């Protein structure tokens, strides 16, 4: 059933593409989320020519130590409590640091390694980050702590690249090439959508997330494959059965779709106990044996109703492609009305992952 | 302190007493599939050693409840899917639906060492499993006749519109699983949270609860779990990791979708739609902050919400937050989302921690 394959090939076929793009630039591979749910580690394991992995918490920081990757790793929100700084500093984890929380811990610490960090200027997301008025003062105070390894370096985050008519980007941007004027650390702000549509915003790191799993970042039908960078994940099941079903007769909760035919239904062993979204409308498509078909009646917790033809040979046991080859993430995304983003992450524990290639 | 669901075991042991008081005379299959519904698929079917069986929606989900020390009975609510696993149906004691010809004539077919139990699966007007009745009649027939299928046969099919006490499907689906189970013997079962609550002649011998039993009212009419004197179970919980200035004019989040009209703090929760938050949430839709009710500015992220907490507030970088839970009811969470309840529950990922109280 609900089955995850995560292709190892376009994983690094797609950090070596992003490399082509931004080719005078470090990468940070930003893995958070269980790898945007194609697997923490084993995402990680198949990408040893990344210069860092980026991840949201301590925690997956330390679930990859626990696997064994000895790659820097980013910890891109910073860390949450002053005692975690001990870990921090043995275990060689990067920390982002944005509040006057974290800065005073670095002062007030005594540990056995200077940390290396990448100090978060609030640019316009206006999320995590020093807002510009404060930033002089809090940069320096960063260059003056013994538990910071010199030199500091400097990250913020775009938060509509993926819209070039607007002008918000290139406003971050100055007010980022203004504070960073004249200061001898490393600079980062892009990501997937900085790394395709703004050049002059690679700098000395890039942090491809979404791209480097051939998703992409935008909102105007582009795929990975239009920026040359292959789909990794497929999710896949098959049907568990084709029935009979007449003219005139509803299917599913609500009895919200109503056929016009008599027709074979399919199901599928997938619902939304298993990650796939409820909000998917009738005539979303899925492929059974290769050929799509629409999503009738509501998704279900474990069980997805399909509309096969009157006379189809499909069968209980036939695979079924919710997407993957011939149906990318992104045209699953349209039809729903979901970030690409929420649907290859927010999948349960229920699906088995596979790896291939 | 970071992204945690909190199950409360005495919930959970008060939700199956309080359904049994609802429905005195039926036996309770607890429905646990997906995860069980976000709580814990093994830690709630040990929570619960009163159930007559647990009901799961597939043979794997089965098989880690017999994994992790679980011997009552289990329900296979959609059957098996290859007949190489019958012998392991037999052998596990599982009980099975079966609904189309494939599982009939497996079962025909097999050489067991033990009969199974079989609850024959009649498609009522859901239209999604079971067999139809103009071919219920010989289907049912096979089965008594088969012996690797323990005698009587039982019968279950499953409500389509339960939750629209005002609409006459309910009725019409009663009278085809009435006229069908008419002096057939074995087990009747078509109620499950709907069909508990609000009609008491679907109840017959078994009932099987779902999300009501996690204390989630089943219908879209802003009732609660409360509404039916069930407690809730699941608490989504975390943490603040940071609180900020913000100025009038000024945006948030991608797209830049909410803008303040006033100078204000901001805080930012260790949550987000990897967790299991939906990205869906408008702004307006309520988190409780050290108790407290504050809105959700700008778009839901992927490790992040951001909330509006007012110009003077005094909350702090590590302070709890409630996405769910006391004083603010999933079903809240659900209507001004525009998600089900359901779905909420159930669609988190595995970076959540859980934890289990009482
Ligand atoms: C600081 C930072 N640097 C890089 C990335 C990678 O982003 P892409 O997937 O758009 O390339 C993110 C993640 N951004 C969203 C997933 P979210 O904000 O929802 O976590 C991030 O926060
Ligand atoms: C046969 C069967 N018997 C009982 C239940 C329990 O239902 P409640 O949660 O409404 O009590 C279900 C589950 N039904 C939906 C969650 P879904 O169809 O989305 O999986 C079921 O399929």
């Amino acid at each position: 059933a609900a089955t995850v394959v995560i292709n190892r090939r376009a994983l690094r076929h797609n950090l070596q593409r992003l490399r082509e793009l931004a080719p005078a630039s470090k990468m940070v591979a930003v893995v958070k989320a269980n790898a945007y749910g194609h697997g923490l580690l084993e995402t990680a394991r198949t990408l040893p020519d990344a210069d860092a992995f980026g991840v949201a918490r301590l925690e997956e920081a330390l679930r990859l130590r626990a696997g064994g990757i000895t790659k820097p790793v980013l910890l891109l929100e910073g860390f949450f409590d002053a005692r975690d700084l001990p870990t921090i500093s043995a275990q060689h984890f990067h920390t982002a640091v944005h509040n006057e929380e974290q800065l005073a811990a670095l002062e007030e610490a005594s540990l056995d390694e200077p940390v290396t960090v990448w100090m978060k200027l609030d640019t316009g997301m206006h999320r995590l980050g020093v807002r510009p008025e404060q930033a002089e003062a809090f940069y320096h105070r960063l260059t003056q702590c013994k538990n910071v390894r010199q030199p500091v370096n400097i990250v913020s985050h775009f938060a509509r690249a993926d819209e070039p008519k607007c002008g918000a980007t290139e406003k971050q941007l100055a007010i980022f090439n203004t504070f960073c004027e004249g200061k001898p650390g490393q600079r980062s702000i892009a990501a997937s959508g900085g790394i395709l549509l703004w050049p002059q915003s690679h700098f000395d790191w890039v942090r491809p997330g979404i791209i480097l799993y051939g998703v992409s970042p935008l909102e105007d039908r582009s795929t990975g494959a239009d920026f040359g960078c292959q789909p990794v994940m497929s999710l896949t099941s098959s049907l568990i059965a084709v029935r009979e079903h007449k003219a005139g007769e509803p299917v599913g909760y609500g009895g919200t779709w109503v056929s016009e035919r008599d027709t074979r239904l399919g199901v599928v062993a997938m619902g939304f106990g298993d990650g796939y979204p409820r909000a998917a409308p009738s005539g979303t498509p899925v492929l059974v044996n290769g050929r799509e078909v629409p999503i009738v009646g509501r998704v279900a917790m474990d069980m997805i109703c399909v509309d096969l033809g009157p006379q189809a040979q499909d069968k209980a046991g036939d695979p079924v492609i919710l997407w993957g080859e011939g149906l990318p993430v992104e045209r699953i995304a349209e039809m729903t009305k979901v970030s690409a983003y929420e649907l290859i992450t927010r999948l349960t524990s229920r699906v088995a992952m596979k790896y291939v290639d």
